[PDB]
């Protein structure tokens, strides 16, 4: 079913959450695992590469799976998945800019009305 | 991690891919999988059972876990999931009223606002 | 700019409201104002039409304006809105179906989906 | 009914749509119109009155009625509409980030979530 899931991390807490239940799913599916930060339009570099760091210290995947991307986060992550064939995007509800006012944050939005396979999402 | 899935299925044919996964996903995860069905406010328990039937003929569970409830659906799911203490909510992301209008179905928009646990949204 | 004024009314506190608003937004620009009630897939059909004469009574369009359609409310609105070329829409935020729990009622979202003017939210 | 209308604008072409609409509900219901701009977390303070001059061009309003605010943007035009005590909101259905994805920005559903007062959404 599952060979290959997609966890969009954003280092927010939610996004830690996300990233504890894609590692499970992965381990139970006998799955690759990718995990993804985008940064939008250097120090914005510095500081995405330590978010990153830490979805790869949650997770355990091996650094040529671990992404760096570019672009509005939602656009970033579809491409990903389209490109590795994700099977399942694991992602927060919510994220950084939460206020509590959205059903769903607008990336987890984006995702979920053009998504190439299931979304899996960690409130 | 998912102890208890529960799947929503209201006999679409999203929800025919969400019962899939959803037995994969009890399988994967030696879960227990409970099934529901709503039916709105007879003709009514007919046609409702019939649609329960066939979501424990796809995922095989026994009857006491195929749960007939009655209400706004989203309002039925959320209400069962705490009841069964649910770990996971797997239902389509649309369903037979799709018009291809929502970003989402207005039954998997509630159950994502209010969800007391990860919630996986099959296409 | 808004010569024809469409009023979608379910009934609700919240389309009592956006009556009102209507009957002010007709009277400011000089519009024509339409108001639609629709009835889902007879008893409905007595429902319905007093619903519909609680529209009428509330702002004072002539019968030819007060129009019952039949169908999913939005894509039955957005026909008459389409039909009667309005130049704004004016409905509730939320309706007889509200529980607090969606961002905006199903209705509402399929009409601001797709509506061919602007919409005029009514809380 | 409308006494004091809030325009917020972005300088996408659906917030020159949204002012066009603005002035003239402030026209028909002789109301006093306040234009905004809120910019995010100087350069950006340079574009940022750069696009809210645009919005004055467009509404004619006096520059006490036309402000620069700071933060997410949603809560910036929230708690200005509460401090002038608008009874409108007028604003785009989309903006600059539109992808065509989202039902309605992330902006606008912010506000028609929390909004103290109608708002009118112009495609
Ligand atoms: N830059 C990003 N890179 C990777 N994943 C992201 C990124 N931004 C968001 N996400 C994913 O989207 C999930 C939901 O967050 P989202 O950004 O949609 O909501 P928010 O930050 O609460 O609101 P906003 O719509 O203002 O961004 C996050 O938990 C994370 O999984
Ligand atoms: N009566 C129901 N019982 C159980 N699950 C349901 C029921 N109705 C909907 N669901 C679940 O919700 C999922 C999404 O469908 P939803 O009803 O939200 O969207 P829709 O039918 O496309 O639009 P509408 O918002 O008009 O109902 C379905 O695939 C199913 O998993
Ligand atoms: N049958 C209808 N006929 C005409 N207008 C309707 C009808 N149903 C809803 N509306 C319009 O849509 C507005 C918003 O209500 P909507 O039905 O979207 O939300 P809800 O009833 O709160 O939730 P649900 O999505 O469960 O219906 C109502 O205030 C009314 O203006
Ligand atoms: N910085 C801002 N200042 C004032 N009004 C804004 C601002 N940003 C958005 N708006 C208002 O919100 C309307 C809808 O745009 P919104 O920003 O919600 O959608 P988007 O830009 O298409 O997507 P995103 O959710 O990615 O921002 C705009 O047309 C404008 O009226
Ligand atoms: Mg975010
Ligand atoms: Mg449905
Ligand atoms: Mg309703
Ligand atoms: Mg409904
Ligand atoms: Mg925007
Ligand atoms: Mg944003």
């Amino acid at each position: 079913m599952f060979k290959t899931i997609l966890l969009a991390y954003d280092g927010s807490e939610h996004a830690r959450r996300a990233a504890e239940v894609a590692k499970a799913e992965a381990e139970a599916h006998g799955a690759r695992l990718i995990v993804v930060h985008a940064y939008e339009p250097r120090r914005r570099l510095e500081r995405a590469e330590g978010v990153l760091e830490e979805a790869r210290a949650l997770t355990g995947v091996p650094k040529e799976d671990a992404l760096l991307l570019e672009g509005v986060p939602a656009e970033a992550i579809l491409q990903a998945a389209r490109a590795e064939k994700a099977d399942l995007i694991v992602m927060g509800t919510r994220g950084l800019g939460a206020l509590g006012s959205l059903f769903l944050g607008s990336q987890s939005q984006r995702v979920v009305a053009e998504a190439p396979c299931p979304v899996l999402l960690v409130r």
